[PDB]
């Protein structure tokens, strides 16, 4: 059993995806990638190419690097 600030409905639509954490500060070279901060959050994470990926972070979709962060991932109990 649990709870919290539910709110008046629980009938919203959230679709992030895929979600990683940046390791160390970017800055995208052009238009096309787009510059985050270490430590970030980042949603909507497309998977192109396994070097490189796009998802929607601060507001802007571009080609990102993957080593420059991290899949983000937890390991409870019962794996």
């Amino acid at each position: 059993g649990s709870s919290g600030s539910s709110g008046t409905y629980d009938e919203y639509e959230n679709d992030l995806g895929i979600t990683a954490v940046a390791l160390y500060d970017y800055q995208a070279a052009g238009d096309d990638e787009i510059s985050f901060d270490p430590d970030d959050i980042i949603t909507n994470i497309e998977m192109i190419d396994d070097g490189w990926w796009r998802g929607v972070c601060k507001g802007r979709y571009g080609l990102f690097p993957a080593n420059y962060v991290e899949l983000r991932q937890s390991g409870p109990s019962s794996g």
